[PDB]
């Protein structure tokens, strides 16, 4: 249970605008673990393949052209409950409708640059996962704290 | 669209209280931009004008003496939906009922000092800039973050 | 009215986490006043008092072993409806399901160790204060800030 | 004593990098008032005579097109001792030379983008204020935070 | 060595201007560990017991009379070298001669309201814990943290 | 000159300690960005590469159990004077004689447990970064924020 993790990735505006600390303190601060992360700048193809569950929407085009414009950072967090908390913390998908508090309630304007993109599912998680990450990229060690996190 | 614009002002007692960085931070980091802002002592005259909406109710004497009993720090702040989020950010009325992470929950505590007042529709939005802004004092350009924040 | 104490302490795991600077900032910037601070670890003797109420429930004796587990901040806030907010800003019991913005919901992730403590009601506040504090611990002062925060 | 205002700009690099908030809060956190601010885009011309003691500079022409580029936030700071502790907190005037602690020093690389401006003398900064602000915009009031302050 | 303690006193100028959250965060965050705590305010004796060795100074009077003009909150701090970085973190005695970092640098302005105290020496220290704490009140515990900061 | 680099690492006892956001924040903030980050549990001997200047020293073998303790945060940071600038950040060696401000100076106690690492020199980064990121681990883009920085 306390082994779940999610994927959590800050789009290219994120990264444009400065809010890596800031989102990283979100998830590091409430006591989930960062088992995984790095920087790179998706090829429209792989944005492709991360999206391929809108391949035949409008706007999935924009998507891949947008999610490949600019350097992302992709991690992979560790935690009770974390993907459903993750999203808790994320807000809503139109920041618009986020309250004051949530990632992107505080640091997004519109839809579509929403800064950030977490899991919405157990097995999206994994899949996700599984995507953006060789499994050598990804650390397993007990944080000093767990002791007290879960006890 | 991103074009809108509200009226932000930090009361007597925000200001006397030391909220000026802390309350433009809120806005700043959503990615709103200021367009126009300064400091004054309001004339009970003024501030009458500012609530003549209220000049028949038993508060409005107490709202105008208040309003011009110390500094104010007033703002126009640009951006899609600023208007309404301004309102998610300042957070109810009443401090008592307003949620942790909106302004007004997390700095104040009663409604007689609810530190803040931003403007709660279009239209009063566009007087209220219109009273306390002669439009040489407000500004136009384009942050850097637009393409960011907007696309 | 603006007299209300609530007890807010921060259990060990909260402690052992480091959050004592952070969730004494949440009271202080409310405007809330700290009238009595102290630092202690609970006997489980002592323990099993403040949780009397849970006698002879199954995680009554957890609960007594961990509030005595480690060193825990015993405080006392004063302001106005003090008890309520005071819950309002820790969150739900259940971290999970407390919103981000709230002590739980951005600093914890499971029940068993959701690092706070606050006063339910009025009357549990009154005997948990008279429980952890000698009335000589206690202070009396009026804030400079008061005037500015409830007028 | 507790009367010395100085004055405090943002530069459009600063702005446009949205540090309005946090170089606000160094100032109003340490104890020194707001008593003066707007928001501004400078004029060429304007840029000039504020610049004036350095018209002889080769930069003096870059300084001035630059502080028109883009909007600025103009403020004045009252307090003891605020004209020279101003400095202090904003740093060297090469960030690259600053310490960690001070605005340019966290906030800023290169001199050629230092974000801010603070005066540096009790003499420039008289004009300084009377050259950005109108006697009406400055306010005059005592925080209550004064009587705790001094 | 890693038990080496230190007392800390926010005076009723930092808590009036409600700096407890700050000025403890700077010393929660470094590594050092809270181990006594308590608000109180300071009779106008306690205050002469404190600052006993300036009962021959011209401001000691009115440094008591200040020690107890409100509410204090006095603390003790654990942690190797806490008593002399304990002062580094405070900053010079002057806040206009503070380096902008330390906490007086920062939120405060004249020596008069220098918001907070902090034993100068093991002596003085060992001292003043004695005088403000009761050794109930004090705890012995090792934080969770102790195996990765030291 | 824009395109100078350092390698940044955040120790176990840093990570461990939950300062990898405050860490980042003190770079991203002032301008430098990331162009190469990853998370790692050092082996042993990957450890004895890195501080193999050191091989020499009655430590070298201390060092190389420590830094393959726990998970690493490894992290390339890109900006004019970032390497000698990444320095001033992280503060003295020995946190004791870091200066509050810094990274080391804050959140730090003792020498063994500096929790961060920079590389001390154009050369040490040059090697440092190519020892720890694979050519495609790192990126190349112009930050929107360039135009305003630089």
């Amino acid at each position: 249970a306390e082994l779940e993790r999610t994927f959590i990735a800050i789009k290219p505006d994120g990264v444009q605008r400065g809010l890596i600390s800031e989102i990283i303190s979100r998830f590091e601060r409430k006591g989930f673990k960062l088992v995984g992360i790095k920087v790179l700048i998706p090829t429209k193809q792989f944005a492709q393949q991360h999206y391929h569950d809108l391949k035949e929407r409008p706007f999935f085009n924009g998507l891949c052209d947008f999610l490949s414009s600019g350097p992302v950072i992709a991690m992979v967090w560790e935690g009770e409950g974390v993907i459903t908390y993750g999203r808790k913390l994320i807000g809503a998908t139109d920041p618009q409708k986020s309250a004051p508090g949530t990632i992107r309630g505080d640091l997004a304007v519109v839809v579509g640059r929403n800064i950030i993109h977490g899991s919405d599912g157990p097995e999206t998680a994994k899949d996700e996962i599984k995507l953006w990450f060789k499994p050598e990229e990804l650390v397993s060690f007990t944080s000093n704290s767990e002791k007290w996190i879960y006890g």
